[PDB]
């Protein structure tokens, strides 16, 4: 019961929500037109578009309460995450001599079935799949900061270091999100330690996402461009 | 409610429905024939399957009422129109030289998202994911009329004026649908103008799919065989 | 009402439940070091590690009550089959000349598609969606049976043993599970017959699984190393 927790009284949560969804959608657009002005391949355009666009679209079910309100979160990093982590592992292929798409499947497989343990920790109201998740979560940051940092050394010095900043940058903000998720005091979750309240739990998982998605685009992008000059 | 409001009364689509599915198994059989008799890939014979496959079993939850009736439309456009669009974008690239699979996925993407935004705004009985929607499709269709219609014209003429035909029709008729949604007075589905009442847009919504599916498997099958006749 | 049988009175499965979750965790670090050691590509580990952990978690669902699990088997078997198969069709691509990904794509869609209708059935209360799937079941026993194995046979003498074996194994396996599905006495699932408790029936749903994951992963692996042992 996230969505009646987060929206019962106050809704404190529902401007930076609101926020949220306008800045992606106009953040959306913005990524379609920028790879034809700056020099990056379309296909970072179109993916931090998709992004963006589906993040908003599934924050709409906290605004107005659908079958999916209480989900909202998983159903949105259900397919946001994995094309975050895709644009991820573009980049480093970018310049690079071997592409490794069976990685890239792995990379992309295992934040999906992360994502849907959270699902499971919420609906079964117990840990046990949020811990399977935290060890994919793990997973996946092998799989950048090693496999995929090698690809990116292929390539070009700039784009290397290109590589290494956003894989960082994402890489940190990624581990943060199961940190707010246990801590949160929200019943539903079966997070033991009880520490954000509804509307500041729904907070965190607004100004988080906004840096791993609205400025994620901006910063992989102009980061190709800056590096290919 | 939109399961409640269309077998209300008579239930007047009902019949109208199950001949939208039969039809549909029936295409379905042949387009796994037809490629080997006609001289098309296999891959297309395969994508008509599933798609006219699809769709016929997601509306077996008219005639069955399920937790998925309710959104069956868009249980089955998920699937559905991605395919439908995978089909003309393999066409544009059948004979071209260039082949954009980032421009596939955008295509097909955005399809999807399209599909959901009809669904969320059922759910949430809400309007504004529509709007989205609207032009998420517009995004489709300029896809469509330009960068694949380019890709397309690399190959020979058959093939280009295949996919330019094949484009035309699925782009016209794609834009219908969130016309008779919005149009439709049902009303779980929001938007103002009730236009069309239950019975009457379950019908639409089982005519043009049938034009969209079963009538596109063959037409996108017949036009690039007659287009490689022609070119040999 | 799938999970209130299963679980009710003294939930007889949960020990081969989980058995089953713990064998699965831990087959999957093993098939994830498993390719390094055995020269086999490191997709085949990927991919059997994604079998088993998916089916894993979702089976955690009759541990622990949710929405999903009612549906549970569906929401596994949704992606953990069409990976079985995958791995099933690389393998037969592993020696071959020919990459046919069409029928990769056949393969995949149709397992979807034919789990798909087994969640219809049940949500439906429904035996009509259960027909189809068996059908295409019956496709794809096909597709294995025969242009995958002519595409294995493409290959060297041992690799083309390796997929014959296994699309062997894995066939025979696929059928057992309508088969229980059907005689099984839930009475949410609408088979006409009775004959399994919900209890018979989950066991059931655990043993045939361990052999079609844990040991497969396993099984594809060794069979490849050994095939390319055997070739120089
Ligand atoms: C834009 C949203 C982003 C970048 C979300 C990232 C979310 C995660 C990495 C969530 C991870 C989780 C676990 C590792 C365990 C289960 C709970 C989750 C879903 C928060
Ligand atoms: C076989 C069925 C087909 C080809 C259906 C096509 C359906 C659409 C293009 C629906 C479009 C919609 C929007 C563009 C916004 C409103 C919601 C929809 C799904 C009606
Ligand atoms: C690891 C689990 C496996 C390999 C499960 C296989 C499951 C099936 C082949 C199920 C087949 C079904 C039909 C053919 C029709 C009715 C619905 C199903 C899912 C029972
Ligand atoms: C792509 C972003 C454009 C979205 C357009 C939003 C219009 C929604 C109208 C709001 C109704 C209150
Ligand atoms: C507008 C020009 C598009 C030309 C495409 C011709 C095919 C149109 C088929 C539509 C039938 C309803
Ligand atoms: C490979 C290893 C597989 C081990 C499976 C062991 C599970 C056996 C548990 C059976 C207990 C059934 C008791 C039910 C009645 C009390
Ligand atoms: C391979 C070793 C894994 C064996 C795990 C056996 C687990 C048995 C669980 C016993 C059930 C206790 C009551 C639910
Ligand atoms: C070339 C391989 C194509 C993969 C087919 C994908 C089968 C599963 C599709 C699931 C649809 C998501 C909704
Ligand atoms: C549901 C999870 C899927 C989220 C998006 C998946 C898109 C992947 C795709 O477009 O493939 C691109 C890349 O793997 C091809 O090299
Ligand atoms: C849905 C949860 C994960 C399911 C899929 C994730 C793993 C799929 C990756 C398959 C793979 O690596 O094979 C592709 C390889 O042949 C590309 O060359
Ligand atoms: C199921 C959602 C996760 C999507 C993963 C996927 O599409 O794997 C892509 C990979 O095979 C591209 O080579
Ligand atoms: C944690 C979820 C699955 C992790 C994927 C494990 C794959 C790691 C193997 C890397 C790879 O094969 O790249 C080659 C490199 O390790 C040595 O050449
Ligand atoms: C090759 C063309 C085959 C067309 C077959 C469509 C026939 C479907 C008609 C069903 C019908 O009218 O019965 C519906 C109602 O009686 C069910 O209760
Ligand atoms: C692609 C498959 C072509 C058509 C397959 C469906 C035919 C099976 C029909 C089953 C049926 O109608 O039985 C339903 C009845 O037992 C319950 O009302
Ligand atoms: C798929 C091939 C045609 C089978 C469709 C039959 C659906 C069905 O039997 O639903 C009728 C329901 O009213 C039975 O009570
Ligand atoms: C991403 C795919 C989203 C699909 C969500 C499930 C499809 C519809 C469904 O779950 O039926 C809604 C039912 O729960 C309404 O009560
Ligand atoms: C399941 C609903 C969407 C179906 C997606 C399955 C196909 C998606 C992409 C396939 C494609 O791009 O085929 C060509 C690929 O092998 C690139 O070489
Ligand atoms: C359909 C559900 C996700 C849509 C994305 C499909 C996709 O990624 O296939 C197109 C492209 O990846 C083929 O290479
Ligand atoms: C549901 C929202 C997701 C829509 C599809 C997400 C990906 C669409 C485009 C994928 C892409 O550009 O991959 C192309 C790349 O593999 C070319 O090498
Ligand atoms: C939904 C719409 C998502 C994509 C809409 C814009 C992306 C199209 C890019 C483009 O066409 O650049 C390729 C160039 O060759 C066109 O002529
Ligand atoms: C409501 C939206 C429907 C309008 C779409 C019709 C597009 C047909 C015209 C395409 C065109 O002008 O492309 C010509 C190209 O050579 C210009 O670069
Ligand atoms: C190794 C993964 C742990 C094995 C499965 C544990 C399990 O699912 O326990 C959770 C449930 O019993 C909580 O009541
Ligand atoms: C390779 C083995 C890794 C861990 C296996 C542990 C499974 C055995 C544990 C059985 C247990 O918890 O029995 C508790 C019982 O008394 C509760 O009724
Ligand atoms: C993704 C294509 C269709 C699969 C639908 C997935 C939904 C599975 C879960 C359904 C559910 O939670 O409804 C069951 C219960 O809440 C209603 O009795
Ligand atoms: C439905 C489950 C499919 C999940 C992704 C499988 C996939 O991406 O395999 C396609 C690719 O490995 C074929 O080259
Ligand atoms: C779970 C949803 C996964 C979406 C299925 C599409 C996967 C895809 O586009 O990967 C296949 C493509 O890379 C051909 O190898
Ligand atoms: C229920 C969902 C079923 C979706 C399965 C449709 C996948 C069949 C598409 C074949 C494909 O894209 O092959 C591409 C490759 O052959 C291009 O050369
Ligand atoms: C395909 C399987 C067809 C079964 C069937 O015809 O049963 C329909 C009904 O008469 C069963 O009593
Ligand atoms: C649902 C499964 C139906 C898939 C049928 C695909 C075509 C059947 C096999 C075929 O295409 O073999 C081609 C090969 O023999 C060309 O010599
Ligand atoms: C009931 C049968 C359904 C599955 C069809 C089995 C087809 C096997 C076959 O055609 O093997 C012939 C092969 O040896 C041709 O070289
Ligand atoms: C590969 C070994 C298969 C293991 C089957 C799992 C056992 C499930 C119990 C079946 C059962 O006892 O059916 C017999 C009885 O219900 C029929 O009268
Ligand atoms: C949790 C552990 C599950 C036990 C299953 C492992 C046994 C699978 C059998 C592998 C095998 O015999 O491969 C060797 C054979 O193919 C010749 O190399
Ligand atoms: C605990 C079970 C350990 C079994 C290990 C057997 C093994 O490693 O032999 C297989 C390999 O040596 C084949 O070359
Ligand atoms: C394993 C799940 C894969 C994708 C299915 C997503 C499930 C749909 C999201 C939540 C939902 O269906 O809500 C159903 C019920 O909890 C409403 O209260």
């Amino acid at each position: 019961m996230v969505y009646e927790a987060i929206t019962a009284g106050g809704f404190g949560s529902q401007p930076f929500i609101l926020a949220y969804i306008i800045t992606a959608m106009i953040s959306g657009l913005l990524f379609l037109y920028l790879p034809r002005k700056l020099d990056v391949p379309q296909k970072f355009g179109i993916i931090h578009f998709f992004i963006v666009v589906w993040s908003g679209l599934m924050y709409t079910n906290f605004l107005n309460q659908s079958f999916l309100s209480d989900y909202a979160w998983y159903m949105d990093w259900m397919v946001s995450t994995p094309l975050i982590l895709l644009a991820l592992g573009l980049t480093a292929f970018h310049g690079a001599d071997t592409k490794r798409y069976d990685l890239l499947g792995a990379l992309l497989g295992a934040e999906f079935t992360l994502v849907i343990t959270g699902l499971l920790a919420q609906a079964q109201g117990s840990i046990t799949p949020y811990y399977v998740g935290v060890l994919l979560l793990l997973g996946v940051v092998y799989l950048l900061a090693k496999p995929f940092r090698e690809i990116a050394e292929e390539s070009s010095d700039g784009l290397a270091r290109a590589y290494k900043i956003l894989a960082g940058y994402i890489g940190i903000f990624f581990l943060s999100y199961p940190t707010v998720w246990y801590i949160s005091g929200i019943d539903a979750l079966p997070g033991s330690l009880n520490i954000l309240d509804p509307t500041q739990t729904s907070i965190a998982l607004v100004v988080l996402p906004f840096f791993c998605k609205q400025v994620y685009g901006f910063l992989d992008m102009y980061l190709i461009h800056k590096a290919e000059l």
